[PDB]
């Protein structure tokens, strides 16, 4: 099938937008910074890592129920265009084109994803792998681009890993709605959600005893002195997984042991750690499964489908526009 990969991001949009998340976070209280920057090269080998450790259920759970319902999602959704909000390197993603071309009504693939390197290799092995499949890969973010994304006929959005867990109420609602707003009547989104369960279970998967969590927490450090010229003591920063009883969120914290100046040379920026002081690096929400339901319908979209795997550790909820 034929291959098409559009570009809405100009070609430093990666760094700038790098440069403003650091400049705003490092001089904020607390001191935060967004999630998706653990992710460069060494950051998504160590999240490689993570799903495979015992501690780190959600990978396996979200897997598990697909194994198992990919069909069920097909048969539900009719979709002809997968839309994978994400840059379609899992096994998860075959899993759903397998089931949708099982039904004989899969046309097109649809990667969005903010990577057109990676987007250009994933589109390369679906070419390969899926014969008589269009992909036409887009390259934008969320907060700008969702409308580039192609009609297709009836189109199954697909957001994994509970990384709608990312963004905290407000934002996740924004989200949410401007998602819902480029769904046509007759899409479907399938959305998978981690679920609030024991706490201890929950640091557990998001402080492995052999460190791997740690060191790619402590990577968002490495890569900020990295791409813009800082000088962070990395190792004096230690890692900290919370959960948050009241919010029902695990949060992941970077502690300064002592007092810590950091220059970030880029930024002409100088900012303080007080010593205990602790930045955020990435909130993960923890969901219930009725309230899955409502956010969904307060965005417009109704829940047609609800599954969880056999521990009731994961939930994955089909919603239809
Ligand atoms: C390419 C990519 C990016 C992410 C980052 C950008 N997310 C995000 C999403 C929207 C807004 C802010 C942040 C990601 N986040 C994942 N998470 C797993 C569950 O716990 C924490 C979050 C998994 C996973 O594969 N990602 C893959």
């Amino acid at each position: 099938g034929p291959v098409s990969v559009a570009n809405h991001l100009g070609e430093d949009a990666g760094h700038l937008a790098l440069r403003r998340d650091v400049y705003s976070g490092l001089q904020k209280t607390p001191k935060s910074l967004p999630p998706k920057w653990f992710y460069d090269t060494v950051g998504s080998e160590l999240f490689d890592q993570i799903t495979r450790l015992p501690e780190y259920y959600p990978t396996r759970a979200e897997a598990e129920i697909l194994r198992a319902r990919s069909a069920e999602v097909a048969s539900a959704c009719r979709a002809d265009t997968l839309v994978e909000l994400g840059s379609g390197t899992s096994e998860k993603t075959r899993m759903l084109l397998d089931a949708l071309r099982h039904r004989g009504s899969l046309r097109r693939f649809v990667p969005f994803d903010v990577d057109a390197s990676v987007l250009s290799a994933t589109a390369t092995a679906i070419q390969r792998e899926y014969s008589g499949v269009e992909i036409n890969a887009v390259c934008g973010d969320f907060e700008e681009h969702l409308t580039e994304i192609p009609r297709g006929g009836r189109r199954l959005f697909v957001f994994l890993g509970s990384t709608i867990g990312n963004l905290t109420p407000g934002p996740r609602a924004q989200f949410l709605t401007a998602l819902a707003g480029v769904m046509r009547p007759g899409d479907s989104l399938l959305l998978g959600t981690d679920l609030v369960k024991d706490a201890a279970r929950l640091v557990r998967a998001y402080d492995d005893p052999g460190g791997v969590t740690a060191q790619f927490n402590r990577n968002v450090l490495a890569v900020i002195n990295r791409e813009l010229e800082a000088d962070f003591d990395v190792d004096a920063f230690q890692h900290v997984a919370r959960w948050n009883s009241a919010e029902e969120r695990i949060e992941m914290w970077l502690r300064a042991d002592g007092r810590q100046r950091v220059r970030v040379g880029a930024l002409d920026l100088t900012v303080d750690f007080d010593a205990g002081e602790e930045m955020l690096t990435e909130v993960s929400c923890k969901f219930r499964p009725q309230a899955v339901g409502a956010e969904l319908a307060a965005a417009g979209l109704h829940r047609i489908r609800w599954w969880t795997d056999e521990a009731g550790d994961f939930g994955l909820s089909l919603a239809a526009k």
